[PDB]
């Protein structure tokens, strides 16, 4: 069966294995929109994605399953060609299951976390500072297809811009600058 049938059912738990890593073409495809009204799969899907996230981020729930730390995953990293989020940040500072995200509005300035990204669809380190806009003005329909439209800075504007690019099939480093990595061009903001 396909993969938002087997994650969506009641008893699964969304684990590691659920996780496709580098080289599964679905992280390099543009995501399909989702209609409204959503489906009680798309909704259950949102759900187990931040469910995902909450255990990934329980130290005892995280040792048990095997996760890794997370504060954003998207649909594609499930093998689920879907634009639709999930950002957990703990203070939560953000919490949300975003469906068909899109940045409308964003700064000049740029901005990048000083530790610089990693990925859970990525086993190993790209270090680097990895160039995103320091602010977002972002657009999002709820489950309830209600819009919402929320501004976001420092590390939120980082994490949902993650996400976002893995809906358009783009990965955290390709916004590292190849040359010097660790470059500080006039505008970047280094968190
Ligand atoms: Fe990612």
């Amino acid at each position: 069966m396909s993969a938002i049938e087997r994650i969506t059912k009641a008893a699964h738990l969304i684990d590691m294995n659920d996780i496709i890593r580098e080289g599964n073409p679905t992280l390099r495809t543009v995501a399909e929109e989702v209609t409204f009204p959503l489906s009680d799969q798309e909704i259950i899907l949102g759900e187990k994605m931040m469910q995902f996230l909450k255990h990934s981020q329980d130290p005892v729930m995280a040792e048990k399953m095997g996760l890794r730390g997370g504060v954003g995953l998207a649909a594609p990293q499930l093998d689920i060609s879907k634009r639709i989020i999930a950002v957990l940040v703990p203070n939560y500072d953000l919490e949300a299951i975003m469906y068909n995200p899109k940045i409308v509005s964003h700064s000049v300035q740029d901005a990048a976390l000083g530790e610089g990204e990693g990925c859970l669809s990525v086993d190993r380190n790209v270090p680097g500072y990895v160039v995103r806009h320091a602010r977002v003005t972002v657009d999002y329909f709820d489950k309830d297809g209600e819009k919402h439209r929320i501004k976001l800075k420092g590390y939120n504007s980082i994490v949902v811009q993650h996400e976002i690019d893995h809906i358009n099939g783009i990965m955290f480093y390709d916004r590292i600058n190849e040359k010097d990595p660790f470059a500080v061009k006039d505008g970047l903001l280094i968190l």
